[PDB]
C-alpha cells in the first residue's frame, strides 16, 4: 500500500516528486489543483498525501479540514510541501494536524525517508 | 553511457539532477564546488556540463573561461542552471558563451529533453 497523492500545483515539482516515488517503489498520483485532489479521495484510497499550502481552487488547510470530516480519510497521513523562503517563514510552527512537512527543494533521498518514517509511525497517544 | 558533469552547489538540486540522469542511463558526475569541477576535467571528459552561476570557490563565468582556454574542453556543451528571482534577473542577457540554460525548478522530462537537444545540436 504505497499509493501517494501528490497535491502540488507547481508542475516541475509535482513531476519530480512522481519520478522519485516511482523509482522507489511507490505509486504516485498527480493532483494539480484542489478539485483534482478531492476527486482522488475514493477507492483505491491514498496511503499518504503530499500537500502544498496553496492550490488553484483551495488551500492546503482547507483540504486537511476536508480530510478530517470523514472516517475514510481522516486517518490518512498528510505531509506538507513547503516552499523555502517566504512561505516557510509564514507556516513554521503552524499546527494543522498534518503529520510532517518537507521543504522544497528537497533531495530524492530525503523525500523518500520522510514518507517512510511517517508510514511506519504508530498512532499517537 | 554519456558522462554529464553536474556543477551545482545546491545539494537537493544536484542530487535530483543526478538521480534523473542515472535512471535514464547517463553517467552523472557530481561537482559541489569550483575545484571539484576543475578536478573532473580529465579523461574520460564530460559529454555535457550543467553549470550553476555561482559556486563555493569560483563562478560559472570563471569556469566557462577555464573550459574555453583549453583545446580539449572548448567544444564541450555547457548548459546553465538558473534560479528564479534575483539570479535569473541579473543573468538575463549575459552573453557567456554557454550553449543553453534551464531554469530551476524543472521536470525530469524537461531536463532530459534539453540536454539531448543540446547534444544533438
Ligand atoms: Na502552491
Ligand atoms: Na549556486
Amino acid at each position: 500500500a504505497r499509493r501517494i497523492l501528490v497535491v502540488e500545483d507547481e508542475a516541475p515539482i509535482r513531476e519530480m516528486v512522481c519520478f522519485v516515488l516511482e523509482q522507489n517503489g511507490f505509486q504516485p498520483v498527480e493532483a494539480e489543483d484542489y478539485d483534482s485532489a478531492v476527486n482522488q479521495l475514493n477507492e483505491p484510497w491514498p496511503d499518504l498525501i503530499l500537500l502544498a499550502w496553496m492550490l488553484p481552487g483551495g488551500s492546503g488547510i482547507q483540504f486537511i479540514k476536508h480530510l478530517r470530516r470523514e472516517s475514510m480519510t481522516r486517518d490518512i497521513p498528510v505531509v506538507m510541501l513547503t516552499a523555502r523562503g517566504e512561505e516557510e517563514d509564514r507556516v513554521r510552527g503552524l499546527e494543522t494536524g498534518a503529520d510532517d512537512c518537507i521543504t522544497k527543494p528537497f533531495s530524492p533521498k530525503e523525500l523518500v525517508a520522510r514518507i517512510k518514517a511517517v508510514m511506519r509511525r504508530i498512532s499517537p497517544m
